[PDB]
């Protein structure tokens, strides 16, 4: 009962190169040419079955670890999160560790986040956008605000003195540049010559050492993310080692650094284009009554329109293209069976362009709704739904409201940028993100 297979021209590659040159065109072509939302491609040539029919999403996002296993596709993350941590730990321990982190990012921790985010955005604009007008790279400035604001929400004063946002961002960038995403499926790529020595193992040790000194200094005489993590207790009564705590801190910062940056950038590139003037007017009608000091209720409860803006930016250009699982027990999807040992995948990129669920999918329409229930999967669904999503939305909406209150923006090109599918987390093409800001005062 197998899904149809896309023909393979080069057995050793399968489709990894066709996918890589244009994942959107490739995946739409398969789904169109095989006349099936559910179809199988080759990635060197491991079978990957894509559930590209939004009616079948729950069949991918609902099964538990025993049936659909996430960990096999993250072997590359081991040197980053740390040996034996997270995806390299036994499953019950992994679930507990991700859950400790989820607990640090609930509503209940957010009471002082909105002013901390605002103070930091404002400091960034005063320092970097200080003429009446100027030309910036919006994607780079969003990245800087996202790291700065995250640090101010999650890290205590003492930790920020040993490790400012700029040094944090350099450490994460070192750990990131060592990764070969395609090594998930072709681990021999790890054997190819590097232009430069990898600094991942060293960036992490350096972070772990700073964290250890902060911890010793705190014991000599604390409710930030580090402190929350230090009070966590496994069900067997033991606690996290420093190795583990460091792994979780890395995962939390690493997860949001591109995804959140990209979401903010897209939302601003859309809002500022002149054809979207009606939407920018609507955003202003939402925010123009707010006090200068926003609070949690303003952002969580009184920005429904800004949130539709953020969601629609992820719908149109989801920063995570594909989510994957090892099939541990055969599963039904639609009228097919997907066999044990396949990789199964569901792609936000593909599903978010399904013509039935999202008519005119290349149009950014913040007022649209999904026409297939559950077809938006930008933050996942079910068992592995994103645990960072409320924090990421708070952050992005808070930056929108803060920047648009004091500045106007002009995109220096005819159209909202093209997505650049060549990076593992996908955002607007970098050299298309030049923007002129105009300070409203002066
Ligand atoms: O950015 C990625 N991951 C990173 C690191 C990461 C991994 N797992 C996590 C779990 C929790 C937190 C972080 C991570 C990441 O930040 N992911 C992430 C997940 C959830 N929320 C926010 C961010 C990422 C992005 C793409 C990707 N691939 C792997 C395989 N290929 S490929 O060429 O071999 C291919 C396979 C199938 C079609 S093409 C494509 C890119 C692999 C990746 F790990
Ligand atoms: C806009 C920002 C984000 C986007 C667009 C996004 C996207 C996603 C997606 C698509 C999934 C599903 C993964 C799957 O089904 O395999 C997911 C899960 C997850 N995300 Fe995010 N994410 C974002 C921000 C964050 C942040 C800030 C964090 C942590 C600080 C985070 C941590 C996680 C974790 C721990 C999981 C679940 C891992 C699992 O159960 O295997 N995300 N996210």
């Amino acid at each position: 009962t197998d899904p149809p297979v896309y023909p393979v021209t080069v057995p050793f590659l399968g489709h990894i190169v066709q996918f890589g040159k244009n994942p959107l065109e490739f995946m739409q072509r398969c789904k169109r040419d095989l006349k099936s939302g559910v179809f199988t491609i080759s990635i060197g040539g491991q079978r990957v079955t894509i559930v590209g029919d939004p009616h079948e999403h729950s069949r991918f996002f609902s099964p538990r670890n025993e049936i659909l296993s996430p960990r096999e596709v993250y072997t590359i993350m081991t040197p980053v999160f740390g040996e034996g941590v997270a995806y390299a730990a036994p499953y019950p321990r992994m679930r507990e560790q991700l859950n400790f982190l989820a607990e640090e990012l609930t509503i209940a921790k957010f009471q002082n986040f909105v002013p901390a985010i605002q103070h930091e955005v404002r400091k960034f604009m005063a320092e970097n956008w200080k003429e009446d007008e100027g030309v910036i790279n919006l994607l780079e400035d969003c990245g800087a605000m996202i790291i700065n604001t995250a640090c101010q929400c999650l890290f205590g004063e003492d930790l920020r003195k040993r490790l400012n946002a700029r040094h944090f961002a350099q450490l994460l960038s070192k750990m990131e540049s060592s990764l070969i995403p395609a090594a998930v499926f072709m681990p021999w790529l790890l054997r190819l010559p590097l232009p430069q020595s990898a600094r991942c193992r060293e960036a992490r040790a350096e972070l772990q050492k700073i964290l250890g000194e902060i911890i010793v200094a705190r014991e000599k005489e604390t409710s930030d993310l580090l402190g929350g993590l230090l009070k966590a207790v496994y069900r067997d009564g033991t606690r996290m080692s420093l190795h583990e705590v460091c792994g979780m801190i890395v995962a939390a910062m690493f997860a949001g650094q591109h995804t959140s940056t990209i979401t903010t950038s897209w939302s601003m590139l859309h809002l500022m284009h002149p054809k979207n003037k009606k939407w920018l007017d609507k955003l202003h009608k939402e925010i123009d009554e707010f006090p200068a000091q926003l609070n949690y209720d303003n952002v969580m409860d009184e920005m429904p329109f800004a949130e539709r803006c953020v969601r629609e930016s992820i719908r149109r250009d989801p920063p995570l293209l594909m989510v994957m699982r090892m099939v541990k027990a055969e599963v039904k999807v639609g009228s097919y069976v997907v066999p044990k040992g396949d990789i199964i995948a569901c792609s936000p990129l593909l599903s978010h362009h399904d013509e039935e669920a999202f008519p005119n999918p290349r149009l950014w329409d913040p007022e649209r709704d999904e026409k297939v229930d559950g077809a938006f999967i930008g933050f996942g669904a079910g068992v592995h739904k994103c645990i960072g999503q409320k924090f990421a939305l708070l952050q992005v909406k808070t930056i929108l409201a803060t920047a648009f209150r004091e500045y106007d923006f002009q995109l220096l090109r005819d159209e909202v940028p093209d997505p650049d599918y060549h990076t593992m987390v996908v955002g607007p093409t970098l050299n298309q993100c030049l923007v002129k800001y105009t300070r409203k005062k002066k």
